[PDB]
């Protein structure tokens, strides 16, 4: 493998600057998280989030995006939650089945790293995103 | 090598001892009062390192007392995993070491990279005593 | 096939390879967010260390900076140099040359169906400018 530590909470916190750097007056943010190591691949995990991002935006209509892991001895759960239109219950499978409303590049990652992706909704009104991602010990 | 970084040892530990407080229920785990010691290496690796030991005191070692602790020297930095579990035979170590989780082969390729060691040895608390020696940066 | 790269560390690591290969070389990534792009690490990494090469040993550059801009569109990599640059005349067909000659940086380009062009850097040599489109 090509699977290194990574601090999944450090990974969001970038990922949220970064993002509001490239979307304008978005309110996105990682919600206070206790610091988690899992084994992975940054980039790839990176990419899971950002593509999360920019599918809030540019087809939620997201302006409030907030980025969560709550972790466990099972491993970490990495949330994405918007305030834009959500995705209707029956219409999720078809869109993790699609690339960029498209969150095909998602659940690929999820897969590589054992873990699955879903969707729920939010309490900000829109998508919660959520990635459930097998711990290293 | 240009991926190191500055690292507070002893902040380190103390974070990993409350976040595992509340990942196991049950554990008492603390942070033994420690010199300030800044080494360079990788943060996510040697916290990594330290979650690990405490995974395998816990998961494997069925302890319920882990205490951390740094001390520094003129060499580096000597960081040990104390707990009051079951421990680790001494015919079972280097195995422990090779085995990835009992399985300490993490702990042991984190210290390789910072060209250190890993070792095992027997704790005052009854389990194991997990020392990871880490050259200092000078 | 093309996977996640992190171009900001690509560049990173390719401003400290090249440091040590050249004497006398001051190069650097200039501050820069973390931009994943889907690509061809090695191919991407000698586009860059190709555009390292033709400033140093063409240009007689003795600085070169690397960066990385990111947008909705993808990434704007860049690499600048203090060297003697490139003449206007010469601006396109030097990407259709081997090396002065930036043929493999245009065939990089074209790959990830971004483009490569060459400006006026502020440092007083070339900017060569690569654009990639983005994965999102």
């Amino acid at each position: 493998d090509d699977h290194v530590p990574v601090d999944i909470t450090d990974l969001l916190d970038r990922a949220a600057h970064d993002a509001a750097r490239i979307y304008p007056d978005l309110d996105v943010s990682l919600v206070p998280s206790p610091t988690c190591i899992i084994v992975g691949l940054p980039a790839g995990l990176r990419l899971a989030v950002d593509n999360a991002i920019a599918n809030a935006v540019k087809h939620g209509g997201a302006t409030l995006v907030q980025l969560s892991a709550v972790s466990s001895r099972a491993g970490v759960e990495i949330a994405i939650d918007d305030n834009g239109s959500g995705v209707p219950e029956g219409e999720r499978q078809v869109v993790f089945e699609r690339f960029s409303l498209g969150l095909a590049l998602v659940a690929q990652q999820a897969q590589l790293h054992g873990g699955t992706a879903s969707l729920e909704n939010s309490p900000l009104g829109g998508a919660r995103l959520v990635l459930r991602l097998p711990g290293p010990s």
